[PDB]
């Protein structure tokens, strides 16, 4: 998790090293200052707010003695573009003359041009020839003069004073410390992105992706194989396990060493990838335990050994992994994601955890059957009633082997694996004294890890329903409040499709809560990019600038309207402008069509010439699955109230389809045509309804 | 999940195949534009806004050239209705004449009428006479006319120019497009349904419910009965049998073929019922397999079989169903609702894999007793212990069969019933190297279907238990804070009565969220509902239009009061109408009764005639369980001064029961008694508190 990062003002101070510096602009004609430095406010007693904007010629602060050959020499290295170094009598607040050098660095840029200069300063004051323009005393001066050359005066040339004519080198000491203002100027002005180190590979890279998977694998094998190498006392009459315990060990060899040059993730940060302390981090963490774990102790063995036991604690070497690798394998939690992957990681310790106890009873049981110079057959062990169950009994002239190690291996394993998974057959018994305690701590800890299984699948199975039955509760408490205040099905059926259906769109996600989530600049760009099609369509956004654009997007509401559905009833105040961007609409008025409305159409009233609300004079209904973008109207005045010139052409620009205000008058077919009927089969004394009629019609005058 | 769809405008444009058109009323004097389109606009220079509400003759592009002949034709061909197509010089924006031809086309409804006018355009200035009026040359106006006629131009003509004479052809080309116009005019502008296509039925319907239920019980019995004929070695000494299996397959495959006819729901959509496609989904999801699956190997084995182990991958090839039927089961899961379903699917899927095993025990068994050639009886094996202990053991002269195949079936169920259940009693033993590697596997999938039952028995009960506790938890906590604050019991009591009582009417559902949830209109349409018994009831508000009726729905709030409590306090402000739905109320001043209230009635003050707040003059107090519709002054005043035509007769009808404002004043009937014994028993130096009584009338006058 990095980030392009601009580590101009960073790296400039740091390099300072207690210095001064003055930033100015290189495609600017007189190039105004950008940038100012609290030891030149200091200095020079100009505050940074009215040096701001001022010439990088520093013409602001000349006098009476600057040279014009060394204006001329300033404003041709400006122009040209050259590194240089001048020393030249600058003027301070007080018009106090004060001995001065000065060297110039432009910088380049990422886009291969000169976008920024930079001008270095320094008082030699107490170093130069005396110059006085009013002063009470030459002493007095030269005292005044020397105390502003402290940082000269400090470490920087603290050896002048016990030496003498050192003027040969304090010049290449002040020099020194401007001349690495290069090293400052690499990232150009540029989001200099944290490039990797050379012979330095990212974690995340596919090599290592692959490479984790086969050490998994092949530290899987060896901890599975060494126990039963090194406990059943099998013989090495088989060449080939050695080859392939040589390349396996050389394996591990290789991915120790290149656990060197790979950066890890710094618990106390992000990402760390410095190599002089990601091998010293590698080391003091895991190196050392890794190394004596990674010996061929058994490659050696194949000559000589110094001593047998060593290869019995190369397990517990190798298993140094299963902790590396297995708290690590939380990124082999990446995807195998249908239920949580530790379960596959607890059914496979249990298999191993079953094949170490079968190992450990087998030598148990090795341990007790025979007493030794006793000669005693010791028959209640387990081992002599297995041979005896098994057939091939023992015999004596030395005695007989009886059971052969496949079936001695593979009983110890069931009774291992009776033993943890706690259903006890009963046919091979533990009988003696330490079987006896080996069977409480193999049950015990069977137990322990029973619990956990269970613990997990139930939590994966929780987890999987959660989200079915919240949904149908929330459903059926949905239709026991239509039942309880006996709603109509044409009305229940309804509510109910909307529900499902927007349910079923919409899943469990709220499009506010995402949006509140995201910071401001993040939401308008998200806004903008939701109505983009509204405004590069109508031809009334065409001149719409970027603060007036997003200051729209972020109040426009989309809305989904299923057909059949209505709007805009008669009757019903209008305040709304809504844009169609998908399906159609029509417009009905007193049972009669008068308009239909299609793709990139808009309706409403004009808000801002109106200036007032209004009655609905007719019905909208929906036809087709059709999309809306509705913008209220006391938003919208604010917006173009504030943004006068984009008001001035949105007005002009904006037409409507059609206009709720403002409604037709007509008459029908039927109508006329029953008047046409009635006439052809054709109120003298109504003199109170006639006079009502004129008072009528001169109100209506 | 479909809903009526109006696909008017979708069909049109999708069939006009780069044409133009434009929509008129039908019952409508002098026919009204209802619709223009972007080519028209385009081709007549006229804007969308300009030429909508014109007549439908096409008056308003007439001109010098054009005859009253076609004016009549157009006119009677629209009052007769009838389809034709005319040619006639029509006049743009700038009044330059171009050819023209025309087409009409009324378009019917599903009620049986005519509703829209439906009329094409079409160009034909190239191919006809050369008119001019006013140009610079005449190849200038040729080259202006036929610039005009890129649509004839275009594909539609394109072989034009290629070959001579070709207007015998180019007007019947012209004519086919439009003439297609018909299909489009299918719907009539209607509500069409997505009508099913025949031979095809809907996987809802009743048929295919009862059909999944016998194809699930007959794929479980097949599943059970299958191995154990394929691996116990029974004899087919009954008949009955095979026609069970036969007439098993013919159902089998009586479902594969109605799979064909029948719709499915799509994955990437709701329904899809395209025949041209449904069966190829089928074919390429399923149906190989199937069919693959549902080959009767066993009844053409009656005659003779190709190989004898396809009866054995018979039963897999069954299998397949327990998939696409089990996964679709989650459909089964519509109502067993007490308790998950899974619960039922895992016990069963726990039996069937048990007699798997068994089986597959069985196998095992029958493998390992007998050692060929070698006539080794291998006494340590299982069944041969079985035999033992069964008794009957076995002889020989050829040997003995022993135990006989009931018995050894069951004792198999048995030791996989014992193994997966982890009981492990340990009569019946494992004991040679295959089956010490089937116990193995058993208990590792025993446990893991074990841990399976446990989560989903625990979420169960977890989920049916939750809400009881949170109930009696929120109970405790307010009984707690009840005590904390030395309320007195006649509160306290009333407390928690109110609290009981509205948890066990309104239960765990939140009415203002259900409201919410609906959208605008459904709001409205369900407020209205609510509150219809005061609108239809109340003679105020008889002249009610729809959108002050909505208006004042959303806001009325209705109140459950329980005997005994209070309303109005004397001494409290006034400030919502109120009018009573069920039960009765009383009015209570000074400790009298002044009026009782019923059904119907309201009480208040006139909020829009005092435009004043005004303190209550006595108290009302509930008697019976009654229901209240209340109104906020605020919300009302707004509403009536919105709808002046609707409160000029909402002031004149609607009266007031009692006002709260308005106060009485009486006397009592103990009062006067007293008064006037006090009198039969019957101040002159009282100056001060005389002319104190003398100022206050003064005052009050």
């Amino acid at each position: 998790l990095v980030a392009p990062q601009n580590t101009f003002l960073e790296n400039i101070v740091r390099r300072s090293n207690d210095t001064n510096f003055v930033l100015g602009n290189a495609q600017i004609v007189d190039w105004p200052i950008v940038y100012s430095n609290d030891g030149f406010c200091k200095l020079s007693g100009y505050h940074r707010a009215e040096v701001m904007q001022k010439s990088s010629a520093c013409s602001f602060m000349y006098g009476e003695l600057t040279d014009k050959d060394t204006v001329e020499k300033v404003r041709q290295t400006f122009e040209n573009y050259e590194m240089n170094s001048f020393e030249i009598l600058m003027y301070k607040k007080n018009r106090t003359p004060v001995w001065f050098f000065v060297k110039i660095a432009p910088i380049r840029n990422e886009q291969d041009k000169v976008v920024l200069f930079l001008c270095t300063f320094s008082d030699i004051t107490a170093f130069k020839q005396p110059i006085e323009d009013d002063s009470c005393k030459g002493w007095g001066k030269f005292a005044r003069l020397t105390r502003a050359l402290t940082s000269s005066r400090g470490v920087l040339q603290q050896l002048a004073p016990s030496v003498q004519k050192g003027e040969n080198v304090h010049k290449h000491s002040r020099l020194a410390e401007v001349l690495q203002l290069g090293s400052d100027i690499l990232p150009q002005y540029k989001q200099e992105a944290p490039k990797t180190p050379p012979h330095i590979i990212l974690h995340y890279c596919v090599f290592k992706t692959t490479w984790d998977w086969i050490i998994l694998i092949l530290t899987f094998y060896t901890a599975i194989l060494v126990p039963y190498n090194v406990s059943f006392k099998t013989r090495q009459n088989n060449v080939a396990w050695l080859v392939v315990d040589s390349i396996v060990d050389v394996i591990f060899l290789v991915d120790i060493v290149l656990n060197f040059h790979t950066t890890f993730v710094g618990p106390a940060g992000e990402v760390i990838s410095d190599p002089k302390l990601i091998r010293m981090n590698y080391l003091k963490t895991w190196f050392v335990i890794d190394l004596l774990s990674c010996l061929p102790y058994d490659v050696i063995n194949a000559f000589e050994n110094v001593d047998e036991g060593i290869s019995s604690l190369f397990s517990s070497l190798k298993v140094v992994r299963l902790l590396r690798l297995g708290r690590v394998a939380r990124k082999l939690d990446h995807y195998i994601e249908y239920g949580a992957a530790v379960l596959v990681l607890l059914v496979c310790v249990f298999g191993l955890a079953a094949h170490w106890m079968a190992c450990i009873w087998y030598s148990i049981g090795d341990y007790e059957i025979f007493d030794e110079d006793t000669k005693t057959i010791r028959n209640n062990s387990w081992l002599y009633q297995l041979a005896l169950d098994i057939g091939t009994p023992y015999q004596f002239n030395k005695w007989e082997g009886g059971p052969s190690k496949n079936s001695v291996y593979i009983s110890s394993l069931y009774f291992t694996m009776t033993s943890l998974t706690s259903v006890g057959f009963g046919n091979i018994a533990p009988s003696t004294d330490i079987e006896k305690i080996f069977a409480v701590a193999i049950m015990m800890i069977g137990s322990l890890l029973y619990a956990t299984i269970f613990g997990n699948v139930t939590t994966i199975f929780q987890q999987m329903y959660a989200n079915t039955n919240r949904y149908h509760e929330m459903l059926n408490s949905v239709r026991d409040f239509l039942k309880l205040y006996q709603v109509p099905k044409g009305l229940s059926e309804r509510v109910m499709d909307y529900i499902v259906s927007t349910w079923s769109m919409s899943r469990g996600i709220d499009t506010e809560k995402v949006l509140q989530i995201c910071p401001k600049d993040m939401r308008a760009d998200i806004c903008v990019h939701l109505n983009r099609k509204v405004f590069k369509e109508h031809p009334a956004f065409r001149l719409a600038s970027d603060g007036c654009l997003r200051a729209l997007a972020m109040e426009f509401q989309t809305v989904h309207c299923a057909p059949g559905d209505l709007i805009y009833h008669a009757g019903e105040s209008v305040d709304s402008l809504c844009f169609v961007v998908s399906g159609s609409l029509e417009v009905i008025q007193d049972d009669e069509v008068v308009a239909i409305l299609g793709k990139g159409d808009v309706f409403g009233d004009v808000f801002w010439k109106e200036a007032t609300l209004a009655q609905s004079c007719a019905n909208v209904r929906a036809l087709t699955y059709c999309d809306l973008h509705v913008i209220k109207r006391d938003a919208l005045q604010k917006v173009l109230e504030f943004y006068t010139a984009f008001s001035h052409s949105f007005s002009r620009n904006l037409i409507l389809t059609y206009n709720l205000r403002k409604r037709i008058v007509f008459r029908k077919i039927s109508d006329v045509k029953r008047e046409e009927e009635e006439r052809m089969k054709r109120l003298p004394p109504d003199h109170p309804v006639r006079r009502l009629f004129q008072r009528f019609r001169q109100q209506k005058e």
